[PDB]
């Protein structure tokens, strides 16, 4: 336990009472409006977002990075930092390894995650930065280089992140590069698309009959000018061309400036290429920010899709979530709990929304009677359904304020010794 | 006189006391919790007034059309008479804001119906953006900048008039917004436009009565789509500065560039004491003049937070004019004025929950996370009990649009009113 | 027929004939230097056209107001003669593009009318996104994605009827561009609105000749403002693929979020076969609609750059629907439409001149400076004395827009046509 | 000097025929425009952009940095690459500094400059990142942080950078911080404001009589939620506030998507507070990109504003231009000289614009021949007007043929040694 028990049941008994009164209030206000909060609570606690590996280490910008106390020296000291975040959550069971930062022995990766009580959900390659060694410099491109040898050093790089990935139990691998171009005329669109879609099939071959391929679509950055996979039509025709096993990853904060991205998920998902969304929010461009705390309205709108295609009865649909943020002004495990938290509180305000009721204003054209009829849920406070369903499962009614009792922080600190080069 | 029948209040509040009252209470042992009286809060709440637009109780269109609905209002006072709908079942909109001239009438019996109607008059607003019938000079290249200084003293002239309407009715304070600007690069020379702006606004500010206010308003673009000369809070703010104490900034929330950070604007014009107030509306692309809240109800209620903040910072002289700026192509516009202005209000509440001592604290200390979860403590608040009672308690509907419905308003104006 | 008097242009395009020829020749000896044959340009420049709306003649507004200017042509057959003008001056728009009802007449007397006027026919324009006097159902709440059935019949109905009135004139094609979308989350369900609208252009789809193509039109946003059935490329490709073979994407330059790579939809629509043409104009903040390349001429190279590509690289199949659309608010509709005509022969002749081998060698090389470079290096050429000339040459004139106002055409119209009426938009 | 005069010599003879005819070609043109060539190559020669010290390094992203061959490091390395661009194109005859990046002895800056036939220009504060040894992290904040003694030490180092300034020959101080929050909550808008504007104020006290302060406002990056100055409309209250010898700097690439920049500049010039414009190309944020290279004509709109108060010689303008880019994928120095070049470019088009036309167009409201005016002076390709101007002072024809044929890059490839092979 990297919290300690007594810890967390403390903090627990303190808020109890509180807890009791509220969730019972809600109970209460919830069935007046025909809802079972039981029903509610019972999804909420079965609902799993995976973490980044990398977001449990301090993040920064092209300008400069300014790292906490006790950051973690590699892998195990991130899983070791992750277990906290699903320990006191209960929302995060899976990490996603990203290689090479997280390469390390297959059976030592698996050890420790069963020790810490995590899973290992899809691998994140890279070949939008250069590691010691490289043949050949992912500068100008990776999977869409035009240098024939660079796209094969790219391909070969995915595919051993599969092998590490079947060794500990992914079943999935995510591909976002950064190609693509500064200037007008650098690259010819149509060519360095055609290369990319070469290189991915040779990856599709690599995949087990179980595993799927996710490509992610961004609008720029690292490119400013174009991007060959710069936004989701682009990534539906990657997809497409693939084949079954091939599926789009949506990132909230890859999008144009005021793009419709709840519609893009339910696009991708009547045409069954919706792989996962990719969660955290965003002000400006991808600024990779703690997800809902800018516009919290817009992540419960993406989760009114996800929910709505169960309902409608969408067959096989088992979207892979991940959190992908940058943390640079917070204590990144507090970060993802309260992210995680925010994730979980739009889900259940989206499983409060009366469909019947819906439905009916939708076919009548009752636009007022529709929207208020999605404000009843969002403008539902949620908390207490997610402080019980932690409580229940072993986590912290209030994550963040047990997080900081323990002291975790201050003993990494000590355990941890800061770069000095 | 009630547009609304009496009996039919009653008979909706009565049907949703009980829940209310159960909600209410839940609500009022969740803050004492928290250290908050909820009657504290109640009583600000009722005491929140929002002006509504005359133009906004018709159905809006796009330049590609317009679909009215059913009775739909003929003038002013059939507007007036629906904008009674709304004051009537939400008490938070008691000011109507007129503009000219569209609303055009004998300013005696507009007071007179107001009165009866129990409504009062909020800011003029100028039309300098349209031609009028029998109008002298054309506003298609621009009006207080245009380059015929004949133009300019038409618009001028035209300002002055709606100053001498407004002073019948109780008005104290006129709103500019033009159109003015330009299509195309080289069209029209930004500073010598801008000069003859302030040449024209200063002759309006001039005849300007000294208990009243003039407000300019910015908006990035539309109907000009290259340059506009009031296009944003900056210009604006020379504007105010440069005309005198009696001009201030207003600030409508979907004229801004795409992610701007609306609220950091409320809070500078704040500091330089120039918002003068803020017109409300929601948007997703442009100035789309949706329901207010529709869209990104947190960052309505972050607006709200810096208004509220201020009372907090003890700024003083600080009487922002309000008002709802909206266009419903798809709604009752009487329903979406009503929704429109809750949500406004629930914004405020929410702001009122706000622990000031707490967030001064995480902010001292740099704890952006606790800072945020602050806000989000206040904003994840459902404050419709709050909202409720405080209508109940004032002659408003518990909800208001049921009532409206169950009253069978629409109907009866579009039986009164032609098609 | 002549809507300018042919000694007009004679005598405008003399008076200005010394200088083109000295500005030809210069240019001309730079091209040769770069290993360029003006003339193969000049004759490529010549053959280039682009459809002109019929409602672009008139003058536009916004939601606010409408400030008409003189002589406002009252129908389809003021518009042509208005459209004929400027084929008969930049002689780069030989076909108008109909909308209908607007343009509702005898199609005998619309094609005896262009044919005497030397204007033909382009693609045919449905019109679900206004109500019309006597409909029976309102497209208030959509068209062809209503919840409504008979409401989507009805519009199904209508685009059929565009499609019998095109081949009585000539057209080829069906234009299909709706409003429709929601103003608030919640009111429409995005999966089962865009099932309907596949249903319905399925419809209309089986009504199309065998060399008949069917374009459904993109747009983010109005009149729309929170969602649209068809808000982009991908949702258009979507359209596209689902419908069959004669079903292709139109992409409206200014149908885009801010900061959109345009070009490269474009080259994605070509390498999927799916590029059903290009709707030109210009915009700074959102669907502006103004003169083409008035406010980013380099952005409508890029695009040039894009389908001179291809017509370079045999890209068999490939002839693309392209119009003008744009709303003239403060300028004389004539007039705009002219210069954006010329506006778009200049990003073409430009895009004519890149060097292809070079580019593609620095390309290959990831020498992105010399590549964008190279690029300059055509944009940056003045190509006007190509234009004028390829105008001269075809009848046309020198300087457009002087020869329009030397001919007092503006005038003249607006002593036959009635007097028009400035008032508010749509906004009330 | 760093490019062998025989080498200038040479590539500019190769291409002196065919300028000649081009040149007399655009000169007969013009004349028959009345207008007189020479006036615009008199003024286009004497027309500088400072170049900064930190552009000749390759640039890199929050994702990675791709270093090329010959890397400048320090200052030294720096300045002799920036002398390369000074003496192919002219154009820019002053380097701005960094501090503490540039952080050396005065007088021997001031020699290398002076035999590199080099000024410099405007000082650059640095307290958007930390150094070693640094007292107070500037991770929340610098010059607005709400931590007195961090003020003071960034209080304090601008005020280092002035006397640093007034020992090499510099005659300003700009003023650009990450200072903003990434949360909504987290700083109080107005008291941020407050301490920045108090900490300026301690600045403006050191100024000497004949120097200037300049802000710089930036919309977003590094904060992502909102930034203290963020836009122009906050730069001007700073600049007004703190006095005359303050004024503020417009980055091309620092506004929201689709801001009317040129209006901006405009708007700063009517009320004396344009310190300068730094320049850079950009096509979704902040992307630092060349110069021209995305948007010329928008170039060339900013440049008509320039030129229309230049010609009138409006009272507080006198700009203190300078490049501010990033060259990721590009050879730092060529892709400056290319930028130096698509400045003057847009200046010597503006030149031609005929203001009595024009004036007469907007007069009348015929908004398409005043467009048209612009056009028929942005059209025009004064290339030929670049070339000479370059080739009779000194510079290359061809300042990119002339630096690959010098073979500069392979040489300094020889004299620095990579990080690796």
């Amino acid at each position: 336990f990297r919290i300690a028990q007594d810890v967390v049941a403390r903090e627990n008994d303190r808020r109890a009472s509180a807890l009791k009164e509220d969730y019972e209030a809600l109970g209460a206000n919830l069935a007046r409006r025909g809802v079972d909060i039981e029903a509610v609570t019972a999804k909420v606690e079965k609902f799993f977002v995976a973490v980044p590996s990398w977001g449990v280490g301090t993040g920064g910008t092209r300008f400069a990075r300014f790292p906490g106390t006790g950051e973690p020296r590699g892998i195990f000291d991130k899983l070791d930092d992750c277990a906290v975040i699903q320990q006191l959550t209960r929302a995060t069971p899976n990490v996603s390894l990203h290689i090479p930062w997280d390469k390390a022995d297959p059976k030592e990766l698996k050890a420790r995650g069963d020790a810490l009580g995590l899973g290992f959900d899809a691998m994140n390659s890279n070949t939008f930065s250069d590691a010691p060694g490289q043949a050949h410099s992912y500068k100008y491109g990776s999977l869409s280089h035009t240098n024939a040898a660079t796209r094969a050093q790219a391909v070969e790089h995915n595919l051993e992140c599969i092998e590490i990935g079947k060794a500990i139990g992914s079943k999935a691998l995510t591909v976002w590069i950064g190609d693509g171009s500064n200037f007008p005329g650098q690259s010819n669109f149509t060519r360095a698309f055609e290369r990319y879609l070469s290189a991915m099939a040779e990856i599709y071959k690599g995949l087990p009959d179980d595993w799927k391929l996710f490509s992610e679509h961004k609008m720029y950055e690292p490119a400013f000018y174009s991007t060959v996979v710069q936004d989701w039509g682009t990534n539906y025709l990657i997809a497409q061309t693939l084949g079954p096993k091939a599926q789009c990853l949506v990132d909230l904060g890859h999008h144009a400036p005021n793009t419709n991205i709840e519609m893009i998920v339910a696009r991708l998902i009547q045409f069954g290429k919706l792989g996962g969304f990719h969660f955290n929010d965003s002000k400006y461009g991808d600024d990779d920010l703690d997800a809902g705390a800018i516009e919290p309205y817009r992540l419960f709108l993406v989760f009114n899709e996800l929910v709505d295609a169960e309902a409608r009865g969408v067959k096989g649909f088992h979207p892979a979530h991940m959190i992908d943020q940058s943390h640079n002004v917070t204590d990144p495990i507090e970060s993802l709990i309260n992210s995680a938290n925010e994730i979980r509180r739009a889900y259940a305000q989206a499983l409060l929304v009366d469909r019947a009721a819906l439905s009916g204003y939708q076919e009548d054209n009752d636009a007022l009677m529709a929207t208020e009829t999605l404000k009843r849920a969002y403008r539902t406070d949620v908390e207490p359904i997610l402080a019980e369903a932690r409580r229940r499962t072993g986590g912290a009614v209030d994550p963040v304020a047990t997080y900081r009792a323990s002291g975790y922080r201050a003993r990494v600190a000590a355990e941890r010794p800061a770069s000095v080069a």
